[PDB]
């Protein structure tokens, strides 16, 4: 597969797939293509995306087994508004825990930058304003700086991810066993 909303083989996740996802959104000022590869050994089940800013029409891919990746996208709210796309995706995992992913693609790059983060929480925790504040303000998010960043997640897992710095953003994340 190759479109936002699909669950594909994990090895198939890569730039060309995401670039096509990003271009499919068309001419909007702020948008993001997200790909997350599950090599965690756990099965993931979608909970929700909390949009602090912006929106998506993509059904969050529901079941993402080990060895599979999900494709997703988001974009700024329609019309002459000076806002970007900022949100948190939450998946529950078969171990009873939650994988949380932050993305932030701001409107005003004079003041703000691209950011992302990945965290595992114990228990099933839906994405919400509180989780957004935790991931963005308190939990040392990574900059969308055209670099790869890796970090242990606890619970026997680790994350590695890459995000560019512009308003047409690509975020690629791989979750693996630590």
């Amino acid at each position: 597969a190759d479109v936002a909303g699909a669950v594909i083989d994990g090895a198939g996740l890569g730039f060309d797939v995401l670039k096509t996802v990003l271009e499919a959104l068309g001419n909007v000022k702020r948008k993001i293509a997200v790909g997350i590869d599950n090599e965690s050994g756990k099965t993931w089940t979608a909970m929700n995306t909390y949009f602090r800013s912006g929106t998506s029409d993509i059904v969050l891919p529901h079941k993402v087994a080990h060895g599979k990746a999900l494709l997703y996208n988001g974009q700024k709210n329609r019309g002459p508004v000076a806002t970007g796309v900022v949100g948190v995706i939450a998946y529950s995992m078969s171990d009873g825990n939650t994988l949380a992913v932050l993305f932030s693609v701001p409107y005003d790059y004079n003041w703000y930058s691209n950011w992302w983060n990945v965290r595992v929480y114990k228990g099933q925790k839906r994405a919400d304003q509180r989780m957004y504040e935790e991931l963005y303000y308190h939990r040392s998010p990574f900059r969308g700086d055209n670099g790869w960043h890796s970090r242990g997640l606890g619970y026997g897992l680790k994350s590695r991810g890459f995000m560019n710095s512009s308003g047409h953003a690509i975020l690629e994340i791989h979750v693996t066993k630590a």
